């Protein structure tokens, strides 16, 4: 029993029902090596797939690529193969002055600035995490000693105009997104990323458990470049946190 | 000093920063009498306002009326007078067969089938509660001995067509809402009500903490009529739960 | 055959096919006492219901609460009990400099800034009164000696941001409503209220006759504060006008 | 002199007119104008034929619009530039209610905005409604002609074919948006279809101009029977008598 | 047989499967006289219809009137009578400084600022010409010696606010269209007209081949007033170009 | 110098390239680059593998995009920052018309915008259409290869599954918006589904960049026949031959 993109069978997952889903294929092996008995399964396109064992239970680690479309394929195919719980770990840009580089954010809902979420539920439907996953992520993040923020994330199909960046080839932002960063800031939105609206909407409308946790790598209100050591520490802590959140989800 | 509709002053609230907001004016005194030193403040239109004390802290109880528009006035005016945390307690119709009459539901996100939410944030923005409020409501519900569900609520500007009821004067439902109850059922939505989309969107986009907990009074999938005793116990338990959730928020 | 919310039966209405529907429950007895043989029927939540006799014919008076959602329940349940004609009487904020406190407005169409209207007809459908009701209301208003304006009303699900009020807790108005009062003023819109779009859409799309008349209590463009006397005269004239408009509708 | 882009007339040509009658068909302009005093041809360009005439001593314009909101919006704007403030549309319509007969008249109280041009003047939320004095005058003139008159909502479509849910077409298909739409409008009490009122009424109600629409019923989508030639000819004559009498009510 | 508006039969078209569709009824005879054996068929409302012969093959010439609605009727009815290819020739306002009066524009796609296109395909569908038509129009326009621009056209249901003209009776443009001309300019749109979105969408979605070619009669960005000779030469070249494009389409 | 956020290359690395070939799959980048002169690996990060090569003496970039508009939009933007002005997409597609066979090629003339990223560049009304020179070059190159070539509209979806109306899925459900959609596109003459052209074409047409899309048909949603290995291998080889010849036509 096979899937179109991921290159793995149900047997290859050794009964896993929980997946950790980073964006970058190069992070998959790093996450898997935090657990026991990491095994490389497949790599094709942006999809690198490992298995490992956590407290004796099989866990998948599968990259998604950037954006909702590639994410939606990985989630669907993993679900076909028995996965029911999806933990997303990644990086994010904060838009609130109070949020520091190196803090962690657990998304409580996403602003749906994507398209793929609409392929699962109409816009009125909330891009919300599973409560148990969000609770596990907050606990794992806080137990690590990180400063943790719970709140709304703006989830964009673009890095550039949808995050209201003007330092671009055209220097233009379409009307819809002009003044948008200030609006989200005034509404209390914490951060930008590019996958949570699709992931959370698709899972919450499909009987799958999902959540998102991210390390803050930049703050759009601070012009200074963050410290290399702080970025290193943040990346390392983010993947230790998601594995501890996975531990808390196991039954 | 004063507000347009609620007929109270900041001084009347004796420093309260938390409000319990039922819909029915007649339930305000019932909630207030579970706390210490309940005092009637005002009644105008659908807005009945009491003050009380919980663990030595002032707490407001204010009715909202039915629907997002009247709710939005109460929340705004209370926020002008210093309230920052809003706990909604109410009744709901379940639409999932596994949810029984007498169970409780804590909303993790709302389907925005309202209008007033759009006066605070565009449709993309998620109608989600404050995570600490949702956590406190879950804990208080569980500690009451209730069966508790966390999940998505469909929040409608109408009782009739927007809940896909056909036993009406015209017997017609507009195209938008034809087949909608089955759509939400298949997407895992737990229940219908008429205020959470407005409340959660307004508060999440305005720096206010909000959540919603409800007792299930009917299940749209079950022919059995619930008896008077189970209904009476459900309304009593709901208001005990919301006051214990308030205690957890003030702690 | 006792309706869900209003607490009355078809028999209670003694054959009435016309209702006067103010917003405030406290105004119901005042309007009923302008007619013969006023009788209190029920009070639950924002719904106070009286019956009276006008030229020997039974007339209902029923409050709606603030907003389309609570209005839509009252209209539906009255229609279930045989009511076919709905006369709304209310207060309003004028937005045109030529409209004075104490004038009366008869709505010829509403700007649909609500949500509940969409639960009856798609946005393309006009929120239009019944021509006979509008004609009766104009005649009653003019015969009273009032200065009467016929025109478009902006009908908002909120009192605050949807009427472009900035004197609020956050002082923020969402993009959709920023600059909206000037836009409506430049398009000749007379006034703001919160129910007519729902009422007129639901009735025009359901085989029910409806209209709206209002006394002006404030003008958003005038700095002067109206005196207590003028406002009292205005409230009194508004309810005398709606009863005379009811007399003109009786067959 | 004051000129306009499309209509080919000047403000002076209108001799002080503040009221226009606006049929769709250029060939109907002279027919309306000859019911008044001193009709004079002013100009014809594209679908816009323009006459002046006099009604109870006051100047009146008669100007065709062509089919559809876009061409109508040009005529209204340019007439407004030249001092016209009141616009009375007369036309033909298909009824969709079984109780409305061929030969009846409909005065529109509001339009379903199934157009595009209305959105160039006001967002969809804004009501496509007539000026109350114009509708009142139209109703009175229609009743006084002996016609059976209906007041109600009109569905105003940018197409004759799919937007009126016609299937007897080249493709036989109707886009999803319009599938089931005639039954929907029928159940909502809509009286009739036409192609200009949403644009006209929205444009005018949002621009300080007084507008209304009155129409003779030429077909009923629910009746298999073919109307006879006589009934149709009588209907077209009575419609233009009615709109001129409505104009008379508006001028005094 | 016959059709509702155009006043012609299939036999009247003597086998024609290609139509040239100008807007102005007065231009029909001019275009037909560029071909052999022009014959007047009918005139009703804005629809003047002629048939002619091009390289021995029958060609229809039929005016559309201004706007998508009247265009949509002509196209439908011609299609009922066997026409499959539609060549629009017209005038246009350039909005780019590099486009001169006398140049020719062949539309490669239209901005759908119309309503009638939506009656054939949802907004996501592209208002795109048939590739063979566009190729033929490019070749004919270049062979004439004109300077030819291939690109996007903004297709508006109005001449005034939808082209962001302020020199109007009210001097107002609705919010949707404020700043729109600069937006289209920055997006590289070449010109405005009023029919292409409807024509291209209806044909591309209905199995019919369509394209648009236009002579530039004015440039919104240039101060120079085109002289009488250049405008007369441009109108003349435009119709010679469309007939040569028709020649290229004949099989 | 300056190095962009994601692609890990500098302007100098591109040796003056103003044209990029942008496949989806990183593994296809070297395969395209080796059909040209002096291919050199530049960088690999995430789904972005970047080579340079020379075609008729001129520098050409080859850069993978990943699946979907979002990751595509990043690659196009960053290449444009580094001087690229022309973008040629080559990929695979599922045909939805019975007349289109596995092994045919499709050149998109316009895309149905069933994506989200296109809206971050232009509102929905704006057409997702290719540069006419690119589409012309792609047609010519495809015909010259011996392929059967179709010009027409492509449905461009943010999903592989529900947005292409697939029911053989974990839930077996398709959201209301997409129920019936494949028949709807079929009856409107749409040729095929893919996942990037709406974003690419809208982004470039609204930003002063020239773009086009050509694809080899790997499946037909209306056919039960399973395509054989040899036909699929020949299709993939021909597609990349075609895009390089189209590039040669663009540089000429
Ligand atoms: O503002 C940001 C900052 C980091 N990310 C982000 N947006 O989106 C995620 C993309 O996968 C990718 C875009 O670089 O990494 C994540
Ligand atoms: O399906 C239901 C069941 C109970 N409620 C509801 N919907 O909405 C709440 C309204 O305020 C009011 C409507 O009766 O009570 C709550
Ligand atoms: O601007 C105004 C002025 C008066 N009203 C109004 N808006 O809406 C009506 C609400 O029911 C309620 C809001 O106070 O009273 C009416
Ligand atoms: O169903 C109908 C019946 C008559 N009309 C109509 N729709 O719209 C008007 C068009 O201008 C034109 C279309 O034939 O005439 C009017
Ligand atoms: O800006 C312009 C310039 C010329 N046209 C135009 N817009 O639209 C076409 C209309 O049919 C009509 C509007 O005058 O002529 C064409
Ligand atoms: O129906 C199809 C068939 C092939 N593709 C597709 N849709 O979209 C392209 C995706 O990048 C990826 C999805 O497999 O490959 C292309
Ligand atoms: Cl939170
Ligand atoms: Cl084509
Ligand atoms: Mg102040
Ligand atoms: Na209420
Ligand atoms: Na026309
Ligand atoms: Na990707």
């Amino acid at each position: 029993k096979t899937v179109f993109h991921l290159g793995v069978t149900e047997a290859d997952l050794n009964g896993a029902t929980l997946a950790i889903i980073p964006g970058d294929p190069a992070r998959v092996q790093k996450i898997a090596e935090l657990m026991d008995n990491p095994v490389f399964l497949a790599s094709h396109r942006e999809y690198t797939v490992y298995r490992a064992e956590l407290d004796g239970q099989s866990v998948v680690v599968c990259s998604t690529g950037i954006g909702g479309p590639s994410t939606s394929i990985a989630v669907e195919e993993l679900a076909q193969l028995g996965v029911r719980t999806f933990l997303r770990v990644g990086t994010t840009g904060a838009i609130q002055p109070h949020v520091n580089v190196g803090d962690m954010i657990v998304t409580t809902g996403s602003v749906r600035l994507d398209g793929a979420s609409l392929h699962f539920a109409p816009m009125e439907f909330p891009a919300v995490p599973d409560f148990d996953v969000a609770t596990a992520m907050k606990a794992a993040a806080q137990e690590s000693g990180a400063t943790v923020h719970m709140g709304v994330t703006a989830s964009s199909d673009t890095f550039y105009p949808g995050q209201e960046r003007y330092d671009t080839f055209t220097g233009r932002v379409v009307r819809r997104f002009q003044g948008s960063m200030k609006e989200w800031q005034d509404m209390g939105v914490l951060n930008f990323e590019m996958e949570s609206a699709t992931l959370l909407t698709m899972c919450a409308s499909s009987g799958l458990k999902a959540g998102c946790v991210a390390g803050v790598i930049i703050n759009r209100t601070q012009k200074e470049i963050p410290d290399h050591a702080t970025l290193k520490e943040t990346e390392a802590r983010s993947i230790k946190v998601v594995v501890e959140a996975a531990r808390k989800m196991l039954k």
